[PDB]
C-alpha cells in the first residue's frame, strides 16, 4: 500500500520526549479504593462493569468502571491517555485509579455525568440542539488530535449529555491510540457501524480523520432520524452499506490511490452501486433538522478517502455552526 500521513498534528508526538507517549513504560499508581462506596450498577461493557459510587471524603458522585484484567498493555494506555487528557474540553475526567486486594482488579474512576438517555434524545432534540452538541464533540476532538490522540471509538453511547445542563463529554477512551506518522494500527477498531472505510478495506496507516468518519455517521443518523445511518450486519456488509449511499467508482478510485488489496470476501457482495444525493434521505418526520448547511457540512465529512475530510478544526469553521 502506498503510504499516508495526517494533514493536521502530523508530528505533535514526534516533537515530544517518550514519557508523554510511550505509555508501556508509564508508572500507574492506585489511590484508596476505600474512599468509595458503590452506590448501584449503571450497565455492563464487553470487559467492564460500571457503578455509580460515592468518595466518602468530598460526598461527591463519581463513575467507577471495573476493568475486566484481559491486557495490561491496554489498561496502561487508557490511563496513560486519559492522563494526558485530564482537564480538555468535554474529556471525561479520570478522577482516580483504584485497585480491589483480593480480587486484584483494577477501575477507573470517573467524574459522574447525569447522562440523559438517547431514545429520550434524537426525539425532543431541534435542529439548533444538534448542531450545538455536534460542535462540543468537535471541541473535544479537535483538543484530543492536537494532543496526538485518535479516539477510534466515536459513537453515541461514547457521548454522555446532561441535557438539563448543556453538558458533554466523550468517554471510554480504551481504544484510544497515540498518532505517530508512517506508523501501521490495528483496523480491529471503532464500532461496527461507525468504521471507517480504511478499517472495513485493511488500509493501516490512518489518523485522525478516522474519527471525523464515524462523527459524520453520528451527523447521518441524527438528521434523519435512521439509526444507524450505515446498517453493516458484518464488517465486509459494513463497507456494501457505504458503497450503497457513496457508490462503487469512489470505492475504486480509493483503493487505486492507496494501492489498497480488496479482500476476496468483497468479491461476491460489492456489486455495482451509482452516488446517491444526501436529499433522497429527506422526510417528513426528519425535514425539520435538514438544511443545506447541515447537508453540506455532511457531505465534507463522509467521504471514502481520509485525507479529503474536514479535520476537526475546518469542520468548526463550516457554516452549519454560525448559530452556536
Ligand atoms: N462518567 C459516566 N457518567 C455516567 N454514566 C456513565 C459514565 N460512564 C459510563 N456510564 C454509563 O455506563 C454505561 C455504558 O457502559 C451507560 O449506561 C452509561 O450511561
Ligand atoms: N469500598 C467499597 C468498594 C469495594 C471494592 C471496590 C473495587 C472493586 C473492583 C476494583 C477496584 C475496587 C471499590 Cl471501587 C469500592
Ligand atoms: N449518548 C447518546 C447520544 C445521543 C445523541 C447524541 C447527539 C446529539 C446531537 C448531535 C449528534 C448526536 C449523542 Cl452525541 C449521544
Amino acid at each position: 500500500p502506498v503510504p499516508s500521513r495526517a494533514r493536521v498534528y502530523t508530528d505533535v508526538n514526534t516533537h515530544r520526549p517518550s514519557e508523554y507517549w510511550d505509555y508501556e513504560s508509564h508508572v500507574v499508581e492506585w489511590g484508596n479504593q476505600d474512599d468509595y462506596q458503590l452506590v448501584r450498577k449503571l450497565g455492563r461493557g464487553k470487559y467492564s462493569e460500571v457503578f455509580e459510587a460515592i468518595n466518602i471524603t468530598n460526598n461527591e458522585k463519581v463513575v467507577v468502571k471495573i476493568l475486566k484484567p484481559v491486557k495490561k498493555k491496554k489498561i496502561k494506555r487508557e490511563i496513560k491517555i486519559l492522563e494526558n487528557l485530564r482537564g480538555g474540553p468535554n474529556i471525561i475526567t479520570l478522577a482516580d485509579i483504584v485497585k480491589d486486594p483480593v480480587s486484584r482488579t483494577p477501575a477507573l474512576v470517573f467524574e459522574h455525568v447525569n447522562n440523559t438517555d438517547f431514545k429520550q434524545l434524537y426525539q425532543t432534540l431541534t435542529d439548533y440542539d444538534i448542531r450545538f452538541y455536534m460542535y462540543e464533540i468537535l471541541k473535544a476532538l479537535d483538543y484530543c488530535h492536537s494532543m496526538g490522540i485518535m479516539h477510534r471509538d466515536v459513537k453515541p453511547h461514547n457521548v454522555m449529555i446532561d441535557h438539563e445542563h448543556r453538558k458533554l463529554r466523550l468517554i471510554d477512551w480504551g481504544l484510544a491510540e497515540f498518532y505517530h506518522p508512517g506508523q501501521e494500527y490495528n483496523v480491529r477498531v471503532a464500532s461496527r457501524y461507525f468504521k471507517g472505510p480504511e478499517l472495513l478495506v485493511d488500509y493501516q496507516m490512518y489518523d485522525y480523520s478516522l474519527d471525523m468518519w464515524s462523527l459524520g455517521c453520528m451527523l447521518a443518523s441524527m438528521i434523519f432520524r435512521k439509526e444507524p445511518f450505515f446498517h453493516g450486519h458484518d464488517n465486509y456488509d459494513q463497507l456494501v452499506r457505504i458503497a450503497k449511499v457513496l457508490g462503487t467508482e469512489d470505492l475504486y478510485d480509493y483503493i487505486d490511490k492507496y494501492n489498497i488489496e480488496l479482500d476476496p470476501r468483497f468479491n461476491d457482495i460489492l456489486g455495482r452501486h451509482s452516488r446517491k444525493r444526501w436529499e433522497r434521505f429527506v422526510h417528513s418526520e426528519n425535514q425539520h433538522l435538514v438544511s443545506p448547511e447541515a447537508l453540506d457540512f455532511l457531505d465534507k465529512l463522509l467521504r471514502y478517502d481520509h485525507q479529503s475530510r474536514l479535520t476537526a478544526r475546518e469542520a468548526m469553521e463550516h457554516p452549519y455552526f454560525y448559530t452556536v
